[PDB]
This record gives C-alpha cells, structure tokens and sequence, in this order.
C-alpha cells in the first residue's frame, strides 16, 4: 500500500543516517547491456570470465526467494535483459556482509554492479558481481509483467509503460525511424529543412479553430499555426525550390482516435512539380518505408481492435485513384451539376443525405456535403490497399490549382489507409488574380504571390496516424508520448 | 511606381484574353541551373552543343537587350546564376515572333526554356533558347541590392532577401547545416529522438508562460518553456540516451539576442555527469566548426561589420571559471552562505550601489548573484569560449549537489562572446532533495519518486549558435520569420 512508499522512504534516511549514499553522483560504467549481451552471448554453459572485471549499470525487475548463499535478479537497460548471479564465494566481503547489501535491493532499483560476465549451468548468461551499489530507488511498487492495461496509468505515466509493456518500446522507436526515414527520403532528393513560426497573426493553410495567446510587452494577440503551407510557399517564392518541415501544428477542435488538439505535421513544396509528380512521390514513399520497416509490402492491422480479426494492407503500388464527384455521382445514381453551390444542386445532395439516413452537416454548405457525401460513399472504398481520392471541386480547394481540363475541379489528391487520410496534396495554385480571397489568408501572403509564385506541388503528412498504422494502432493516443489528458 | 504593378495585372490579364496561359501547370525540365553549370562549366569558349536539348527553369534577374536579334538575361535557381542567350536565328519563328515574344519579358519573372548549352565568345555559360515561356510573372519591381538593407523588408517579405541577397541563403543554409550536424552528433552516439508536449498544465520546466484555452476541455494550458521535465521523465522510463529539437516559448522582451519561439536542444544522458557534460560541450562545438570551416578559428563581428571583427578559437580544452569564487575575486568581498542571509544580500547590493550596477527590482539573491556574475564574469573571455561553473544550489533548483563544495550544484554554461549559448549540469534524482515536490508538477515528481538513475543533462539555444557560426549579431537575422509588429 502507501506504506510500501513510507518504508522505502524511511529506509532512505536510515543509509543516509549511517553516512551512506542512497543516490552517488557518479558511476563509470565500461559497457551497456545491450553491448554486454553481444559480446558474451556465444560463451558455453557454465563457463566464466573470472578476471574480467566490468562496471555495469540497470534496473532490478525481478528479485528471484534467496538461498543461503546464491541471490539471483534480472537486470534490464536499453529494452534489453541480462541475469544478476550473486554468489557468496565471489563477494567482496571488505565491503559489507553479503546477506544484508543484496537484502536492501528491491524490484525497481536501479544498480551499479562491479562483476565478470559468465553464463549458468542452466546457460543463462549473467553478470557476476563482486559488488553492486545502489544508485537510484524506486519508491514505490511496479506493476507486475501483464499488470498494465490500463490505459489511464500509460498515458498519465508513459515512463510506467515504456518500463512494463515491451511493445510501447518499440512502438516509439518505430516512430522515429518513421521519422528519420522521411527526413532522409527528401534529403536525399534535394529538399531543404526549414521553421517557420508556431506563433502568427492568422491561421494558415486549412480549416480550424484557432489557440490564441497573449503576448504581453506587445500587447498582441497571436494565434497558434494550424498549418505550415503560407510561409513554406513564401519561401518557394524566395527560390528555396524544394523545403520542407517536420513539427507540430495545433487545432482547437475536439479529441477523438484520429484527432489530437496538437500533431506533429510534415509539409514539403517542390518547384516545378504537379499533381502527378506528388501520385508517384506517394506511391514511391509508402512503398519504400513499409518495406524499410517491414521487408515486404504487406503488413497486417487491426482495423476494428485487437479483439478482432486483423486485416492485411498491400503497400504495392501503384494505388488506385477515385474521382470525388464522378465516384458519388456513380454510386448514388445522380448527377451533380455546376456551380456545385447551385440551390438545386445544394438540395440535390441534401435529399442524397435524407434517403440514405446520414447527418447533415451544421450548416449545409455545398463543400460540406460533398465532404460528408465523399465519406460515406467513398472513403472506405479499398480497405485492403492505401488509395487516393481526387480531383476535388474548387469550392473544397481553396489553395488548389485549378484542373488543367476539367473546369471546376483541382489537381488535388487525398490518401487514405483504412478509410482514414494520410495525406493532402495539390498543384498550388499560383495566380494570384485567382486567389479571390485576396482582395484563414493575409496580405503577407497573396502579396508574395504577386512576386511570382513558380509551378509548384505541395503535399503534406499526418506522421502520427502513418505511425498508428505501421504499429498496429487504433488510437492516436498510442503514438504520442505525453498525450494531452483531463486531470 | 504602384503603376508598374497595375500595368503587370494588365498585361496578365491581356494574355488571358488571347487565349495564353501566362500560369502554365506544368513544364518538365531536364537539369537544374547547378547541374547545368556543374555539367557544361568547361566548354570551350564560342562552343555550342546545338544538338543537345534542354528544358530549364529558372528566374530572369537580369533584362539587358541590346540589339534587336540578340537579348541577354541573367538565370537564376538554388543560388546560381547562367546568363540566357537569346540569338534570333535559333528561335522558333513558328511558336511566336521573337521580338514581340522576348519584350513580354521583365525582371522576376520566372520563365521555361528549351535550347542548347554553350559558351559565348567571350566564354560565359548560357543556355540557347529556341523557346521561351512565361510561368509565373513578377507583378511588382524588384528592388535591387542596394534597396534592401533595411532590416524591415528583410524581415517582413524574407522572399524579397533570399533573392536579392546571396548572403541570405548561405546563412540559412548554415543553420540548416548546424541542426543536421548536431541531429547526426547525437544519432551516432545512441541518442534517441522523441517530442514531448508543446502545451503542458504546468507552467514549464525551466519566465513568463503564454497561455491559451484548450476548448474540447475547458482548460488553459501553458506553452513549454523548456524541455527538461518530460525529458527526464523519459530516463525514468529506461531511454536511457534521450533528446529533443524544437521551438520552446518565452513571453517577455524582444531584444537581438531574445525572440519570443527560439529553437532549443535538451539532451539527457544516463550514467553521465557534469564532467561528461563539459568534455561533449567541448567535442561538439570543435567540431561542428571545424566541420563547417576546416579550421578552428573564426572571424566575427561583434559589433556589426561596421566595426573591427575578433577572432574566436575554439580549440578544446576551454577554461572554466567558478561564479562565486570568481565574482569574490574581482569584487574583494566574501559571499559566505547561505546566499540568502540579509548580511551577504546586503554585501551584494551595495557591491551593486557601488558599481552602479542596476540592480535587478526582485532583488532575490539568485538575481543578485545573476547580475553579478552577468557584469563581472561573463565578457572576461571573448577570445575562446569559456564555461562558469558550479553555480549556488539556490540558482539551480534541479541540479544535483556539489560532491564537494557545499551549497553549491555541479551545472555548467557555456559562453561565446558573453552571450550563452548552453546550460547544463549533474541533474537533481534525489526526490527528497527537491524540496517543492510536496515551475515543477506533481508528475514529475512522482516519476523522481520511482528511480531516476544519475544523469546528465544539458539544453542549447539553437539560434544563438547560428548567430555567432554566421556572423550575425541580432537573432533575426538567423530565423526566417522573426515576429514584427504590423
Ligand atoms: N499544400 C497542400 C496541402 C498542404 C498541407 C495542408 N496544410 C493540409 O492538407 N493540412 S491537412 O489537411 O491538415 O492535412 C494534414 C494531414 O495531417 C493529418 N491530420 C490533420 N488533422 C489532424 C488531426 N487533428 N490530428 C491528427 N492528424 C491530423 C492528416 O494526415 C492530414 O491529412
Ligand atoms: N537539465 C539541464 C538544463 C536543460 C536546459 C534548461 N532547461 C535550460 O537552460 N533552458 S534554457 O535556459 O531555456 O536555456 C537553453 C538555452 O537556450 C538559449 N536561450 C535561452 N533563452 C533564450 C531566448 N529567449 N532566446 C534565445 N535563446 C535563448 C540559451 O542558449 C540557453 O542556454
């Protein structure tokens, strides 16, 4: 109970009493327990190193009943494990009675060990100490191996999870080779990474509520970016032909599975690239980090939880692409006429969305129905293969080009994975007489566009739901470290 | 004039009406300007390759016709330029008249070419064209290098400076090349990359917060102004070598070394202490110049390049130089502790009083000592980077004791040019010795309370680093959008 945290407390005074020190400043360790495993794993069952002495360090998880005279433990650092084997015989009894030095330790502790490395009869390789040291306690009791499902105490203490659970290891760690994998994928092709202000005075290149802060000394109130779009296409026009960034965005709405208050984004514009360069950028991408990831293009996901039956998602490409409006047209059995803000063409979706008992949109307009159509009709079209919808209305777009011949539409693309978007991208629209909300946009902006904006493409990730799909997720919550909770 | 810009939107316009495209959706180029010059470069003078074509982009920054079969421009992308020459007998009379199709042309405006490679007789590398269109027109005058030096159109359209002003692009660059160097520095010794929150309940982990409401929750967060607390809680968590990059947030004054979002660096590093902390300061920033210079020494103008440069060294070892033992040295006077008795804050202020050192309003003893060190320690190198060293425990509210000196932690800074550019020390793992656990959360001391092993920790002010590696003296001229007001 709590007592246990009173105990180990008052036991903390006691060797501070006795003129030991519970927390020492320094300890030289000579290797790692990962290291320690791949050098010493090939040694024979019950054979030793008895004159190599080696410092080594990590945390106690299992404390084994104690014979008379041997004590046994797991030691585990870097998401790896090794065997403690204390033996009477090997003890430096200079320092300290055996029995009452290893009787201290509990399950948490974090040691320090002077010992040779050596495996058991039994062929466990284990480090032998002549002397172990505390270095830090732990206070309080640890769940035990399959004691940490709920959900509550991984979010509000993740260092809980990353200690018990091995998968939340790897998860993380395959969120960062996620991210290393994009970081290097555009370098290698010549792109060049910048930042731009997480603090502004409008928000950017989508459709959000806003964070608005104060700054003080200047009296101002500033918005937090919903995107990075506006200043990397500033920046476009300042001839960094290719940039990019990786950070994090904020939007102001409401928390569910694929929605967090702030997510890490990455955009990149690439001069003098279209549509159909950032088609093939997808597919290559996609591709190539699901086999770096995974050696093949197929991985398995539990789309409906871990209760369920996965499914298998094929990253062959190429991905099949779906036209937005031919697509509902073709499937609802109607024709949906321009301007698609028409009132009959508005009432035409409306009584779509009446027959086929579906929600309708707060306030109904045009782009909003032709989003909730796209969702219900479409967007869980291909749940075996990431696939891409197209070639949006221009009153869905307001940043894309206009398409090249078919008037009304853009040379937008979306992917999906499992019917959720990974991926927004178009040819930017570049005339600024066609920008017509230059006469969520600001004056800096469209006024760089008059410099001449060249032909470019521009394309951004969601790199927290691409990580929720190549770990197996279901919740946003599970990719993120600290997410942002209700006290 | 604004008439220029006008008579552009006309022109636009009057393309449009006869039926041109003066925004063309796509145009396929073959090489980029650098590789066209890295690939051609030695031509013979006079020499063609008319049979070999071309398409290449660019941006037209020069218009000099002269002639009326022979028009010269200067092509500019990526930071290098060809010259365009534009010879009446290799156009294409069938896709338009040359004159009236060349004369659309001004400067800015970013154009399509479809030629051949060659040397002029005075042996300039241009491309041929047999074609040239229109991609994106600039609607306005450029100004040219002269124009721009005032500091506020380099600020508030950084377009117009990444330009006009090569300069400009090489110092971000620079700064791009710092953040890879030191990403990869860290990656190469088993560091571990994370992001930890950007809003967090408590107010941060090292100034005044901003703060905004969070509406799905009814709540008002803070914006981190440090990344120290959950970094350390991610040791507690066994990623033992652990560090993050990005923008933390501090609501005060602007002032060239002070912007209210700078980029920060914190690592922290298991079974590491203060001294490891001073030799990977010291292998870190040696090499990171010498990666970017070939040397050690650099050249930097301190006070504008208006004034004498200095030279900084930054071999290794750099001298380290105690704070109260220092500040007791060159005052005379004896700081005895604790640091907070009336009788040594009074020694303090009239050490102040006595100077004419402003003295700083909460005259707390760690402002007092701060100001201290700030007026007689922190300008003493400015040759070589220096350290100041094992500040009072009561400066250092999460840093581990001395193991010898009593009242005092075992932290570090490191100083180029009297600015400081990191902050480390041995960190704080002993729950009971923090004593608000009863700035700082209960979260974080919770996780102080089940076994954070001895670490080091140390935090970088990314954009300070930038300034000195680029000869910079304000911060703005090292973050693409600094913060203006309208
Ligand atoms: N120039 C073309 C588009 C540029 C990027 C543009 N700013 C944009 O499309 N933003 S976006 O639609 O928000 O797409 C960003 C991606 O990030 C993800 N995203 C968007 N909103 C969220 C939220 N709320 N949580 C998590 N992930 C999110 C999802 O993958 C989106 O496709
Ligand atoms: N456990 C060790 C401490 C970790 C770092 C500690 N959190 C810290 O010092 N944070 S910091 O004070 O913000 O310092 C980080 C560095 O950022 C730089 N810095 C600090 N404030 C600013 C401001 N306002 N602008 C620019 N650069 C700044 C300066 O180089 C500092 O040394």
């Amino acid at each position: 109970p709590r007592l246990y945290f009173e105990n180990r407390s008052k036991f903390i005074q006691d060797q501070k009493d006795k003129g030991i020190n519970p927390y020492p400043h320094k300890f030289e360790r000579t290797i790692s327990i990962p290291e320690f495993i791949e050098k010493y794993k090939d040694l024979g069952n019950g054979e030793h190193l008895e004159d190599t002495i080696l410092n080594i360090t990590g945390r106690i998880m299992r404390v084994s009943a104690s014979g008379q005279k041997l004590r046994f433990f797991d030691l585990v650092g870097d998401g790896e494990k090794i065997q403690v084997l204390a033996n009477y015989s090997f003890h430096n009894h200079e320092k300290g009675n055996f029995a009452e030095c290893y009787d201290k330790i509990r399950r948490g502790d974090i040691v320090g060990i002077v010992g040779f490395p050596g495996k058991s009869k039994k062929g466990e390789l284990s480090i032998f100490p002549k002397e172990t040291i505390l270095l830090s306690a732990c206070l309080h009791m640890l769940p035990m191996k399959y004691g940490l499902k709920d959900t509550e105490i991984r979010y509000r203490q993740r260092y809980l999870d990353l200690l018990i659970n091995e998968s939340s290891r790897h998860t993380f760690v395959t969120r960062t080779k996620i991210i290393n994998f994009l970081r290097n994928f555009l370098n290698e092709r010549g792109f060049f990474e910048v930042e731009t202000p997480m603090m502004n005075l409008i928000a950017g290149g989508a459709n959000a509520r806003p964070f608005i802060t104060h700054h003080n000394d200047l009296d101002l109130d500033l918005y937090l970016r919903i995107a990075t779009e506006l200043p990397l296409k500033m920046l476009i026009v300042g001839g960094i032909d290719k940039v990019y960034e990786i950070g994090k965005v904020f939007r102001n709405e409401g928390i569910d599975n694929t929605h967090n208050p702030e997510f890490t984004s990455c955009e990149f514009y690439w001069a003098y690239a279209d549509y159909n360069d950032l088609i093939k950028w997808s597919e290559d991408f996609f591709s190539q980090l699901v086999y770096h990831l995974f050696g093949t293009y197929k991985i398995s996901y539990n789309k409906d939880g871990p209760e369920n039956q996965p499914i298998e998602i094929d990253f062959t490409p190429p991905y099949p692409k779906v036209s937005i409006v031919e697509e509902i047209e073709k499937v609802t059995n109607t024709i949906l006429e321009q301007p698609f803000d028409s009132n009959e063409t508005i009432e035409k979706m409306i009584n779509i969305i009446k027959e086929h008992k579906i929600e309708l949109p707060n306030p109904p307009t045009a782009a909003k129905l032709l989003d909730q159509l796209a969702s219900h009709f479409i967007e869980n079209k291909y749940n075996d293969k990431p696939f891409f919808i197209v070639e949006h209305p221009q009153i869905m777009s307001p940043l894309a080009k206009y398409h090249r011949t078919k008037p009304g539409l853009t040379e937008r693309l979306e992917m999906f994975i499992c019917g959720k978007e990974v991926l927004n991208a178009y040819t930017e629209l570049n005339d600024p007489f066609k920008q017509k909300e230059c006469f969520q946009l600001d004056s800096a902006f469209c006024t760089s566009l008059e410099y001449g904006l060249p032909p470019t493409g521009g394309l951004g990730l969601g790199i927290d739901r691409i990580t929720m799909f190549l770990t197996n997720k279901n919740s946003i919550k599970d990719v993120i470290l600290f997410p942002t909770m209700r006290p």
